C-alpha cells in the first residue's frame, strides 16, 4: 500500500510587483531578451 | 492499491502588480522581448 | 486499485492589477512585444 | 507500506521586485539575454 | 513500514530585489547571458 | 540592435503512419483514452 | 548588437510507426490514459 | 557583440516504433496511466 | 566579443521501440503511472 | 574574445527497448509509479 500526499510544486510563491523585465515560470527553448 | 492526492502546481502564487514587462507562466519556443 | 484526486494546476492564483506589460499564462511559439 | 506527504518544491518563496532582468524557474534549452 | 515527511527544496528562499541580471532557479542546457 | 531569425518549432518531424492510437500535438486538460 | 538564428525546438524528429497507445508532443493538465 | 546559432533542442531524435503505452515529450502537470 | 555555436540538447538520441511503459523528455508535476 | 562550441548535452544516447517501466528524462517534482 502506497500513498502520496499534499505534495506541491510553486515557482513563485509570493508577489511579483513592478517589474519592467521578464519572469517566466518554465521556458523550454526559446529566445529571452529583457 | 496506490493513491496520489491534493498535489498542486502553481506558477504564480501570489498578486501581480503593475508590470510593464513580460510575465509568461510557460513558455516553449518562441521570443520574448519586454 | 489505483486513484488520483484533488490535483490542481493553476498559472496565476492571485490578481493580476495594473498591467501595462504582457502577461500569458502559456506561450507556444510567436513572438511577444512587451 | 509507504507513504510520503507534506513535500514541497519552490523556485521562488518570497516576493521579487522591481527586476530589470530576467527571472526564470527552470529552464530547459534556449536563450536568454539579459 | 517507511514513511518521509514534511521535506522542503527550496531554490529561492527570501525575496529578490533589483535584479538588473539574470536569476534562474534550475537550468539545463542553454546559454545564459547577463 | 537586435534579431532573431530561422527559429523553428515543430512537433512531428517525420511522417505518421498506420496509427491506431492517439497523436496529440499540444493537450491542454482534456481527456485522452487510446 | 546581439543576435540569434537557426535555434529549433523538435519534440518528434523522425517517424512515427503502428502505435497503438498515446503520443503527447506537449501536455498541460489532463488526463492520458493508454 | 554577442551571437548564438545553431542551437538545438530535440526531445526524440529517432523513430518511435510500435508504442502501446504513452509516449509524451513536454508534461506539465496532469495524470499519465500507462 | 562572445559566441555561442553548435549547442545541443537531446532527451532521447536513439530510437525507441515497443514501450508498454510511459517515456517522457520532460516532466513537471503531475503523476505517472507505468 | 570568448567562445563555446559543439557542447552537448544527452539524456538517452542509445537506443530504449521493450520497457513496461518508466523512463523520464527529466523529472521536476512529481509522482512516478513504476
Amino acid at each position: 500500500g502506497y500513498e502520496v500526499h499534499h505534495q506541491k510544486l510553486v515557482f513563485f510563491a509570493e508577489d511579483v510587483g513592478s517589474n519592467k523585465g521578464a519572469i517566466i515560470g518554465l521556458m523550454v527553448g526559446g529566445v529571452v531578451i529583457a
